[PDB]
């Protein structure tokens, strides 16, 4: 084994450690981007839960009054 | 001047340096994988509740026109 060989290796080795640690760095981030995004789509979910709830509620307030109504229409027809 | 020995380990040093780093990138692309079905999974949620969220809109819109409906009627009768 020569000097100059070992040498290279060890500067190839060193580009090659530098090289993956940069991949490394843009998942690691991309990973929290990723993460960011499924915070913001859990919280869009619970949103649309909530007006989803809202939007049974104002329509079981408006089938009762509907009841009250025809119930009323009816004893007029009586 | 470096020994033919301490390169030689220099060498050992950076070769596991690298399949250790190899080895954690692989465990974060299939962690983003991972990130990436459940974005999958979560959008197509939203697209669900959405779809509900429009049902429930129709449903309120022909509640409300029949609502109207039937005090034009109680109005005519009394
Ligand atoms: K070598
Ligand atoms: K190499
Ligand atoms: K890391
Ligand atoms: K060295
Ligand atoms: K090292
Ligand atoms: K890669």
């Amino acid at each position: 084994a020569s000097s100059s060989t070992l040498e290279k290796r060890i500067e190839d080795l060193e580009k090659e450690v530098l090289r993956e640690r940069q991949e490394n760095l843009r998942l690691t981030r991309l990973m929290q981007d990723k993460e960011e995004m499924i915070g913001k789509l859990k919280e869009e979910i619970d949103l649309l839960n909530r007006d989803l709830d809202d939007m049974e509620d104002e329509n079981e307030q408006l089938k009762q009054e509907n009841k009250t109504l025809l119930k009323v229409v009816g004893q007029l027809t009586r």
